[PDB]
């Protein structure tokens, strides 16, 4: 129980800093939460790795202010791997003054937990649509 | 072993596709855990007995072509994780709209006692084109 317990607290952990490092944008801090080989799949979309979504994000940040709140649904862990499921509403509002615009749907992640103990997300599939 | 695994889950894959274009609810059933978690976009999640009615119901009014590639196949005993690109034909049986779809699929299944790999989790990307 205890091994489960402190692996759920763990990769809770990298989700809740995951959304802070998205409100306040923090390139250094995201990097660190994604295995280098990540993918990354959204609807309508080929996948893509690492450097791809952080220059993405990046540019976002640049135009866009994000609120995201989330609904966590499940971790279940088969150690050294984990996988989750989560509920996010995302509200995009431009900088610029422009139209606030709102997205939501689930999100499933695979974590994988290196020989140190530290999980990263490894793979994701955000559903996140348009509202 | 990792090799017979994996040959395992090619082997489900497979079953599963052939299942869809001839439709067959049996062996699909037979492929998922009783608790199975299905995402697509802009729906609620879903399980076992939703999907398998509306593959049936789906089947009555259309005929489907699925193709599959498969971009990566991970075993974590007993879990396994895949990637899939997928692309589906979609003809109305009443001669109405023939429709394409393409996207990906994130699947995660887990192995039985009895050795059957069965689909747990799945996430499919699938969108209209």
């Amino acid at each position: 129980g205890a091994g489960r317990h402190a692996d759920e607290l763990a990769i809770r952990t990298v989700q809740y800093r995951w959304l802070e490092a998205t409100r306040k944008f923090d390139r250094q801090v995201l990097s660190s939460l994604m295995t280098d080989d990540v993918v990354f799949l959204t609807p309508g979309r080929l996948p893509f790795g690492k450097e791809e979504f952080l220059a993405a994000c990046e540019q976002n940040d640049q135009r866009v202010i994000i609120e995201a709140s989330a609904t966590f649904e499940e971790i279940v862990i088969v150690e050294p791997m984990a996988y989750t499921r989560t509920h996010l509403h995302i509200k995009v509002t431009p900088r610029s003054g422009g139209a606030v615009r709102e997205l939501a749907g689930h999100a499933m992640s695979i974590f994988r937990r290196s020989m140190f103990g530290e999980w990263q997300l490894a793979r994701d599939a955000n559903l996140v649509v348009p509202i």
